[PDB]
């Protein structure tokens, strides 16, 4: 299916199944929760073709009983917020980390290009450590809070869906300007939010992003 | 000197020092920051002799510089709180991770013992995993969400002292008692802490831990 064709159409980089087990240093995939309410908000949306979205927080979504299971249990308690992020991307453009860990439910299959924390050097990334997993329709994944990952790559050629869960507040605008002391200072973009961007990616460049992969700005063909 | 002291008597233990690369697998250690506020704090307090002592959240050291610099910057807005956990403790005993990351400031030479979440198998966290990394008095250093540790072991015959500082409300008691769907939810001991217990602490596996550690409850020599 979708996955060997895709495979197939990408030997220029490392290609992998959510299943393998390369994926356990990323994240690992969560079998025994249901999303039907979620799923039931996410067909209401439309996926956009002239550049991705992202909605952090959808009362919709955060107001069901799966959110409440899902922040007393996998988040220990801690306040989570529940939004989506839809769209024709194909591109890496951007990685970038939060001290916390999120979830992603893909809504369609689709492609995350993920990379570690710790191959970060001097606000450095080289694209030659990334490594893509191919993300099944139904499936959710924690990506660990070492995770480097950013908007997913799309599988089919309408596009994608997928719900992003994280503590509540993540992703909001920086309402101070620290004074910069470390090297991670020079990545903080948004709230709980470092990011990393693709010289290349100008819309990210544009609002003050970082630049720093070294290398390719990936393409995902499919 | 303390480290190659501390080396030479715990040969049973794979031993590095936390300036040691191997540490950057584990966490990262912070060194453009002055602790200086919670020094003073620290210095008033002897260690006790009978049992560790942890508390979580104490407004003298929240109400400092320090505080709202760590708050606004290396946690990207997140509401932080400030402990501190000093002891006479020279056993492993558990293995805690948090969604989040974890800064520890040693007030005193101290060891860590440190897992990595990934090598948790069926709730299962194998002794022979552990790595031990010696930290000198004054090193500050954040532990990643993807990394089990528990209280320091003591280098001097004294005992050690440790800042502690993770998002407000980790270690609280758990106000919820859910129902269990995920191994993880087995270890969900406090708001945002998960726990492998060595099988032989009865003073964690009577307040619900999970006993979980095979192999020995290793000892750290001083
Ligand atoms: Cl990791
Ligand atoms: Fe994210
Ligand atoms: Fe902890
Ligand atoms: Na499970
Ligand atoms: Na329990």
């Amino acid at each position: 299916g979708s996955f060997q064709y895709m495979k197939d159409l990408n030997k220029h980089i490392p290609f992998y199944h959510i299943e393998d087990s390369k994926f356990k240093h990323y994240g690992k995939v969560i079998n025994e929760y249901d999303f039907n309410e979620l799923e039931t908000y996410m067909d209401s949306l439309t996926i956009p073709q002239d550049q991705n979205v992202y909605v952090a927080s959808v009362t919709e979504m955060e107001n069901t009983i799966i959110k409440n299971q899902l922040q007393e249990a996998f988040y220990g308690e801690m306040s989570i917020q529940i939004g989506y992020c839809n769209g024709p991307n194909s591109t890496l453009n951007g990685l970038e980390y939060h001290k916390s860990s999120e979830i992603n439910i893909a809504i369609t299959d689709m492609v995350l290009l993920l990379g570690k924390v710790q191959e970060v050097e001097n606000n450095v990334f080289h694209s030659n450590d990334v490594i893509a997993f191919f993300v099944p329709k139904g499936t959710a994944v924690e990506l660990y809070s070492t995770t480097l990952h950013f908007a997913p790559c799309k599988v089919n050629n309408e596009g994608f869906k997928t719900i992003v869960i994280l503590p509540k507040g993540t992703n909001d605008p920086l309402s101070t300007n620290i004074q910069k002391r470390t090297k991670e200072d020079e990545l903080l973009f948004m709230k709980n939010k470092w990011l990393i961007a693709h010289p290349e990616r100008e819309q990210l460049i544009n609002k003050g992003a970082h630049p720093g992969i070294k290398g390719e700005n990936i393409k995902v063909y499919q």
